[PDB]
């Protein structure tokens, strides 16, 4: 059914099977030093692969990610402990900064790293745990990443398609089908995810860090460019500042074509202005314009059945402070205000 699901995995596939530092049974010993918060430990076995030379100069982007996934699990690890990687390893904030602009990505770990660009083997897969609870977080994520790529590039598609062709509708439909993963992420989440072992275990690890005289905020799923589908969607002409320093916050995190998607449409009309300008012109009388909208209200369906069960998750975890990704889960009761407010126009236009 989902069939531009597969070439985003194989893109991710790529940096999950490579290993170019031959760190792989050196990182699956680091769940034991974090359990025994042995940071000399720590230090020693992330210099055991540490290029001290430079980076070798045949790697491209998928090394140099790779390398940087293998290093970041050091980085969120060292810094639960009440260390900032940078001061305890010398040599270690030059290959970071070698590491972003290889990638042109930040200079330490980020979701994808830690999720899609990780292997999924028992002997393989990096971790800052070990516990079960960490290896179904990743999968809660697996779970969508890559149906979230292809609802970006059906979001842009549709974009440039009339609310007058009976494409509209099929193309609405398609959206929405690869938008109930996210449904299915946050149903796994609950499910398999203790909150409790989330917030005393697994949060610890997600704080910032100092690169670069700047802070850089740890992995989660906030990171996921969902942000960026929904500027093009609804979003990109929003006069709500908190909404946009929401935006602008995690831009730097997602892949470089996405900040291009987000550029390119940022201070402009978003789908939906466009699609319900089109709508309020021609009439609902046309049959592909009713049958259009009923799809987009579908859609906005999807997005609010991943947003409302998400902001009872993470209020269940904070029960046990911000997120890793700076914010209180207050933020998120603004996003949903927002999301309610955009579907409410799409069914108002019917
Ligand atoms: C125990 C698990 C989780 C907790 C406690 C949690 C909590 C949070 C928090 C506190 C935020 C605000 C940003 C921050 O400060 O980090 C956030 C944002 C966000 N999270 Fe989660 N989250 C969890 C799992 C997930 C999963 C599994 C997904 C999807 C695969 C997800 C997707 C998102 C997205 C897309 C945002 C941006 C806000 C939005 O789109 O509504 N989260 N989450
Ligand atoms: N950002 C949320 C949840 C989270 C942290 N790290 C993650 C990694 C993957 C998925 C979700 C998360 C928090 O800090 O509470
Ligand atoms: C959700 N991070």
């Amino acid at each position: 059914t989902l069939d531009r699901v597969g070439v985003f995995a194989a893109t991710h596939a790529a940096v999950a099977a490579s290993d170019p530092l031959q760190a792989r049974a050196l990182v699956l010993q680091l769940p034991g030093l974090n359990r025994n918060k042995d940071v000399p430990g720590i230090v020693g076995l992330l210099r055991e692969f540490l290029p001290v030379r430079g980076l070798p100069s045949g790697w491209g982007f998928v090394e140099a990610a790779a390398a940087m996934r293998d290093i970041g699990f050091f980085l969120g690890s060292l810094k639960r402990h009440g260390h900032e990687p940078a001061e305890v390893v010398p040599g270690l904030e030059p290959v970071l900064l070698d590491l972003a602009r290889a990638t042109n990505l930040p200079p330490r770990e980020t979701l994808l790293h830690v999720t899609v660009w990780n292997p999924t083997a028992a002997d393989a897969q990096r971790s800052y745990t070990g516990l079960p609870d960490e290896a179904h977080l990743l999968e809660s994520v697996r779970i969508s990443m890559a149906a979230l790529e292809a609802a970006i590039a059906l979001t842009v598609e549709l974009f440039d398609v009339s609310l007058r062709s009976p494409e509209f509708a099929q193309r609405s439909d398609e959206l929405e089908a690869y938008l109930q993963k996210m449904v299915e992420s946050i149903v796994y989440a609950y499910r398999f995810i203790s909150p409790q072992v989330f917030y005393d275990e697994l949060r610890p690890f997600y704080e910032p860090i100092r690169v670069g005289g700047q802070s850089y905020l740890g992995p989660g799923a906030v990171e996921m460019p969902l942000f960026v589908l929904e500027h093009v969607l609804w979003g990109s002409q929003s006069d709500d500042q908190t909404y946009r320093e929401f935006k602008e916050t995690y831009l730097p995190y997602v892949l470089p074509a996405y900040r291009a998607v987000y550029a390119r449409f940022s201070g402009e009309p978003a789908l939906i202005d466009r699609a319900l300008d089109e709508a309020r012109a021609v009439g609902t009388r046309d049959e592909h314009v009713r049958a259009g909208l009923t799809a987009l209200e579908r859609v906005f369906k999807v997005l609010l059945r991943f947003r409302a069960p998400h902001l009872k998750l993470a209020e269940r975890a904070y029960e046990v402070e911000i997120g890793s990704g700076g914010y209180a889960p207050s933020m998120l009761g603004e996003l949903l205000t927002l999301t309610y407010a955009a579907r409410s126009r799409v069914r108002a236009a019917l």
